[PDB]
């Protein structure tokens, strides 16, 4: 579905005929008058008189301010109420094309005995960037690809394995931008959600054992809009 600020927000928006006469709390005019933002945005744009009820709880505001508020995040196609912080919409990301692979391995990970362990692959080829990458048109490139990674293969790993699988399609698992550990930049990183990438052992930080680390990925993926 579209992410663009004014579809977004329509997408969610419930006109509402006769406000009342009190503040919308993004740009702090009243529901009655004029929206109060005048960025580029306004010119031939909504309406600035035009209010609506914001998704399932109802908050009122005028169609142009969430606009513009939205337009000022990541636009990832998540809207949030700025009044009680619920969001609407799914939100997703730039990761650019490939392939997500699973399958189990006989090796237990450290902190898992006597368990399995499943096995994530994901190989993404160099390619163009989209316009919805920081630089349309420019080559990206995909370093250490295919990068493997690892989950034990029970209960809570499976359920991650899930919600990855989820997070993929939703295309954020990778992202297009900076390389925090080589500085190359218009490249292929790794996004919010951290995997563990090292199996026998942590002197990278990213491997086992990690009693946490079920727990804090499944953290991560419900921040990016991924749960159960
Ligand atoms: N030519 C190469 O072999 C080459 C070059 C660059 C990166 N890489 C691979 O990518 C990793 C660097 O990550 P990036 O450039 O995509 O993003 P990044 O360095 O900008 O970090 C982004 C996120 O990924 C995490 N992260 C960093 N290294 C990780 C790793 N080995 N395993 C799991 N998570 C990691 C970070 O904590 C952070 O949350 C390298 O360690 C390597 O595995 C390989
Ligand atoms: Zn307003
Ligand atoms: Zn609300």
């Amino acid at each position: 579905k579209s992410k663009n600020p004014e579809d977004v927000v329509r997408r969610y928006m419930q006109k509402v005929k006769n406000p009342p006469d009190e503040d919308c709390t993004i740009c702090m005019e009243r529901l009655v008058t004029a929206s109060g933002y005048e960025g580029v945005l306004r010119h031939k744009g909504v309406r600035p008189e035009l209010v609506g009820r914001l998704g399932r709880c109802g908050h009122m505001y005028h169609l142009l301010c969430l606009v513009a508020m939205y337009s000022n995040g990541n636009k990832d196609g998540s809207l949030q109420c700025p009044t009680c912080k619920a969001i609407y919409g799914e939100k997703t990301g730039t990761q650019p094309p490939g392939k997500m692979e699973f399958h189990l391995i006989p090796h237990s990970l450290p902190g898992f005995p006597d368990t399995q362990t499943i096995r994530i692959v994901y190989d993404i080829p160099t390619g163009i960037q989209g316009p919805e990458h920081p630089n349309p048109g420019k080559k990206f490139t995909a370093r250490g690809f295919p990068r493997h990674c690892y989950l034990p293969n029970n209960e809570k790993g499976r359920k991650v394995l899930r919600l990855l699988i989820t997070a993929w399609e939703r295309r954020l698992i990778f992202t297009i931008g900076t390389s925090n550990t080589t500085g190359e930049s218009d490249t292929v990183v790794w996004n919010e959600i951290h995997h563990k990438t090292e199996f026998g052992s942590n002197l990278t930080g990213h491997g086992y054992p990690d009693a946490s680390y079920l727990d804090n990925v499944l953290a991560e993926l419900t921040a990016q809009g991924v749960s159960e």
